[PDB]
RNA sequence: AAAAAAAAAA
RNA sequence: AAAAAAAAAA
RNA sequence: AAAAAAAAAA
RNA sequence: AAAAAAAAAA
């Protein structure tokens, strides 16, 4: 005979503010920072998903690549739930704030650093769509998971990537719905579906004129293949 | 060399009664009871459930929200098929239990009380489905599950909402064979298919009524995603 | 650096004969043997294969009713493909050889003890499908797992109750080959195939003729329910 | 807090030569060497890796039949990911460097040997599919895994049994790539895709030519089963 | 079989 | 990426 | 619900 | 391969 408790839950809406967290994150993170800090959480981002959800353990703190910074373990199955508090991080969390302060100095900085970074940050989620860097800052960028996050400074990129996807049939559509919960110049969704939706389908027309050939297989052997049938 | 035995296995009919079963539930328990107690249940119910899964043991006890209430332990699979006797709870036993407890609530008491409670309950399997409660008290009571143990009270919604959603194809038909087992007034269903088709043809009617909008994204982003193309 | 051994494998054919087989099985088990041994066997058949594939090892004994059995457990998965030997039992080598033992009593008796083991024996993949014991002997118990190592005695009931699913789509076709691999009178299929498709051609004709309602649920809820579309 | 660190990866292009590595295995490895090792090797090949992906550990020696020669168990999964090197075996590494031995030898050697060594060596895979040793040396071979590094001496069957599979819907086409990155006579891929279509179009026709009947059933079972509308 | 096991609010 | 993981005879 | 969980470079 | 592993009554 075990004794189980549940307790009632409230009602309200949600406090956590990308804004205040991102303006939170930059100060308290990031002293150093390294391009090669971020350039290592980026390509090693599916390995570094893959242990947390291992790991069963719910404060998890990663060394990338001598950067220190740890992060809710939401991931590891069941997370289990326990909520991040809007200070919290989590690789999510962690991986548009970083999308986002990159793009801020994209903006801010040189030409001379924007040609080293952009030589030092690989996403392997824009570049397996042969998406590359110069398909503009903004439109690399919003690959990045948590992108969404941050519709308002990437342009409505992430959004019409994700608009792309679904279309296509590239991706099902459920991993649409935490995006049409956000925000857009401080704006909620249900005012600026209505009042911005040009932008969103002005945005969505840039990202349908891209590449967006899926290299599973290199392009000489896709025509070959394809003269046998196999379009892959 | 370990030794297995199997033991014959009888073959009479089925002795629980939906209507002994709650009467001697209304007694033995809810003494105190809160609306509270009822609402923790209910909200919490898909959470109770995934428990009671994991949990390998046979008779938990649990708390919610002060309220201790003693469940045979049926989810946990295998369960293992250890029989429920006729005076046993269930997550399901339990459900329908309240749910008909509640609407004999709504029916025998006040207004000012009629109008705490409302505000106190909240189904969530009615209202993904936006659901509410004025949509009548029978109605949004027959989305929790066990509500099928009383047709006979809540007046065939139970069942029709069930053709309603196999119908729409928005739930597999297995899940409509326990209901056609059941009995109404007193009715076996081999008697009440032929002689009450009407008021279920005639529930189906209201229940095909009301609103039904699947409720996995706001009202605002289904339109705006719409005119991309995805409805979801 | 483990070591792991690999030894090479013959070529030869099959010596496992199911008429010695059966033969053999006759005077060494069987003593006693109640039908209601057999009642127990087949009621609880599907329980009987849960605990084997659960339970690690090999060589697993069971009682039922009081009838002692052991049944070299292959099914517990991997087996591990330890082999049977032509004299070892197996859930289902002992399924088919009952099933047979069942019908040469059937056949060997007198009316009044054909009365009281038709009361007895119940098989609970016939009368899924609604096939009952007057459908006749043969048929019945060409239900029982098994019954195709004695298509001789079983009058190509097991296989054509075989042709008659795969055909309707209510079975995958995989589970049609054991099947053709077997013999019929002494025959080798490569000459039964060709020289008695009849019989086989003859049986299908009399199982397509049966009821072969799947009763999943009752006949007064099946008309009920397809008056609102849903024919299960 | 749980201290995970991850580091910077490089990005150069592949070193593993097909070339080296075998007449690399061939010095090192095969000393003996017996028919009845390989023999042992590839009939139980099936059985070899399901050990190798239950066992969590990273160098297997396996013994057969009485060979050893110790396998990189890169399948064991998560492998994991474990860089092999250059100069590693795998089993399917070791698989296509017996495959290519074997026809070295087939080519090599005299006919009375050329007629020990067709009697002794099986391909379960390929032998599956109805094809058998007659058909040729280099496409009977061809089957064994592997046989893609080679598609040099293998003559582009190892690529061509992989279109036709792909193509009449035999296999998934993902089971295609790694061979795509291949090369043939030196020449990478980019430029034998354009320059050389035509025996790699050649080897289709043949490899289009053979029997292919897939013997999940005898050829006598499977014409009496259509008789009835099964094709299997 | 009036028996026991998926969909679960803002 | 000339890298590493499904189909396996009578 | 501005909450938390698939697709991941050469 | 006459070999061994899904559907299981009221």
């Amino acid at each position: 005979i075990e004794l189980e408790f549940h307790d009632v839950a409230a009602n309200t809406s949600s406090t956590f503010d990308p804004e205040v967290a991102y303006a939170n994150f930059k100060r308290v993170h990031t002293t150093g920072l390294s391009y090669d800090h971020i350039r290592i959480f980026y390509i090693k981002g599916r390995e570094i998903k893959t242990s947390l959800a291992k790991r069963s353990e719910w404060e998890v703190t990663l060394n990338l690549g001598g950067w220190k910074i740890t992060v809710y373990n939401t991931n590891f199955p069941g997370n289990r739930n326990s909520p991040v508090p809007d200070d919290g991080l989590t690789l999510h969390r962690l991986s548009g704030f970083l999308a986002r302060y990159l793009l801020e100095k994209m903006l801010k900085v040189s030409e001379p650093e924007k040609l080293i970074i952009k030589s030092k940050i690989i996403n392997p989620l824009a570049e397996k769509n042969g998406i590359t860097w110069n398909d503009g800052e903004e439109v690399y960028l919003s690959f990045f998971p948590g992108s969404e996050m941050f519709l308002g400074t990437f342009r409505f990129y992430p959004l019409a990537i994700g608009i792309y996807k679904v279309q296509r049939k590239e991706m099902e559509p459920k991993y649409l719905e935490k995006t049409m919960r956000q925000r857009y110049m401080g704006l909620e969704a249900a005012t600026w579906t209505v009042s911005k939706l040009t932008e969103v389908q002005s945005a969505l027309t840039v990202v349908s004129s891209l590449g967006w050939k899926k290299t599973n297989v290199s392009a000489a052997a896709r025509d070959f293949l394809a003269k046998f049938g196999i379009n892959m």
